[PDB]
């Protein structure tokens, strides 16, 4: 998991390294430590843990695995769209892919 | 890594389990085997390997880690957009996020 994305997702949610750490079942005393290893990428969270982080952070798992800065930003935006707006988006994108390019 | 996404990305690119397997430096005799384990999720490709798969498959790493079917489909579409169209997209999305919802 990309540390930057994990850190960026923790800041947006307003969680301290310890808070996020405990929100996923970590031991208090080492919570903030375990998290730092992840955000430093010194440690890699397995799929199970990744799903927990995404749910808590309220961000798509894909975001935490999106190295492309532009795309990631888009992945968070499209996700924050309401069902009604999400429909308008796809409609517009399809139209463009149809002009094609 | 989500198997379905890995398999779906291999089919779209037109690669056989062995081809994809070797395209990332695997031993011929076990290439197709190693890949099946990944697509079955019986084996998890580390970040390094994930980057190799994404590059070869020509799909954003995020896609291979996008459990939400709707989003994934969108992640592939937006990625297939030309720089000129990619600008139009963001412009439209921003406008919507501004109506806000």
């Amino acid at each position: 998991m990309l540390g930057t994305r994990l850190k960026a997702a923790r800041i947006r949610a307003g969680y301290s390294q310890k808070q996020l750490g405990m929100l996923v079942g970590m031991d208090e005393f080492s919570a903030s430590a375990r998290m730092n290893q992840y955000e430093r990428e010194r440690h890699s969270p397995n799929m199970r843990t990744s799903e927990q982080l995404a749910m808590v952070l309220q961000v798509p798992m894909a975001y935490l695995y999106c190295p492309e800065d532009e795309l990631a930003e888009l992945i968070l935006k499209v996700s924050s769209l309401t069902p009604e707006f999400k429909k308008e988006l796809t409609r517009f994108i399809e139209q463009l892919l149809a002009a094609q390019g």
